[PDB]
This record gives C-alpha cells, structure tokens and sequence, in this order.
C-alpha cells in the first residue's frame, strides 16, 4: 500500500536537514513519516509537517542527522515510508550518508 | 487553473538536460508542457513524458537548452506550466540559467 516511487535526491550529508523530495503513493498527511534506519537498530526522521504533503502524492521534507556526524567514508541506511497508526511500511529505498 | 506550487530547483546550466521537479495543482498527462521563456521572445520546452507525470500532481523534466550555451552571466528566464489543448498557462515562476 505505501510506496517511495522515486526521490529527487538518495544521498545526504550526516549533519541532516537537507532538502529533499519523494514520490510516493497515495497518504494521509497526518498518518505518514519518512523513516531513515540501519540495522547494526539506528532510526531517524524525516522533518516535515502535513501541509509539506502536496495532495497526497509526494511529500517535501529534511533529512534527519545521521547517528555518527564524525563518520569518515560513506554510511549506507534505508529508507520507508511509514504510516503512524498502524506502522505498515513501504518498501526501503538506499540512502547513502557521507562526511561533512 | 494551472499552477507551479514549488519546483526542487530554480536554475541551471545553459547546456540542459539537468531534471528538476514541480509540484503543481492537477494536470492532464498528455495535456501538459512546461514552458521556458524569455522576452526580448525565446521558448524552450521541459523534456518529458507522460509517465513523468507523478498521478496529475508533479512533474519530473530535464530543462531544455538555453538559447545561448556561450553567455558570460546568469540570465534570467520565466516558466510556466502550458495545457496543449488550449494554450492556458499558470503564472510564471523566475529560473536562473548560468553559464558552463
């Protein structure tokens, strides 16, 4: 049901609030994050509020920091999207973290 | 009627090819066009298909070649989303092209 159809941008760097863009299949505004995580279970979110949903189908946000800001080669992590309520989830996208 | 609500970037190189998105209000797939323009007038078109249109409400596009690939300074153009069918455009949004 939730899907990341594509993302205007699928690398950040570790400091977070970088702008980015996602294509996604039908939400609710008020019953959807962006969730960033790594299994070594690292998580972050996307910052958004629901009016930076635009009519249910792409949504603008900023990364979350990365766990590690002091990293020196790139961090690999996962990306879904997440309803609130009952915390089904798209399918994960890669993201790629790397140094300030 | 047709409206640009926001696009993920507002410039870019004289040279083309580089994909932007924008958001907008609802469009028809196959009756839209993304028009660049510059009075002196120049037009160029948004490079994209029908499947670059994201469920009638963004759309993904490579910006066209400006008309000068050799100026010196940034030149300042407008876009507008344009329906085929009957020429009706939103309100421009200002685009910065700059040089090689």
């Amino acid at each position: 049901n939730l899907k990341i159809v594509r993302m205007d941008r699928t690398a950040g760097c570790v400091t977070g609030g970088e702008e980015i863009w996602l294509l996604c299949d039908k939400v609710q505004k008020d019953d959807i994050q962006i969730r960033f995580y790594e299994e070594e279970v690292w998580e972050g979110f996307g910052d958004f509020s629901p009016t930076d949903v635009h009519r249910q189908f792409a949504i603008c946000f900023k990364t979350p920091k990365y766990k590690d800001v002091n990293i020196t080669k790139p961090a690999s992590v996962f990306v879904q999207l997440r309803r609130k309520s009952d915390l089904e989830t798209s399918e994960p996208k890669p993201f790629l973290y790397y140094p300030e």
